Formats: structure tokens, C-alpha cells, sequence
């Protein structure tokens, strides 16, 4: 298991799945 990484993921798979993820449609496909 991480603990440096697994700690930060959060922030590290926030910025991708609700942002460029979040769109589902215009961002998404682009």
C-alpha cells in the first residue's frame, strides 16, 4: 500500500474526473 501517494490521490484523480470528466459532453470528447 501508499501512504505519500495514497494520501494525495485524492487530489490527483479530483482534478481529472471534475473538470475535463466533469463536462461529459463539451470537455469530455473535446
Amino acid at each position: 500500500k501508499k501512504r505519500y501517494v495514497a494520501m494525495v490521490i485524492w487530489l490527483y484523480s479530483a482534478f481529472r474526473g471534475v473538470q475535463l470528466t466533469y463536462e461529459h459532453t463539451m470537455l469530455q470528447k473535446k
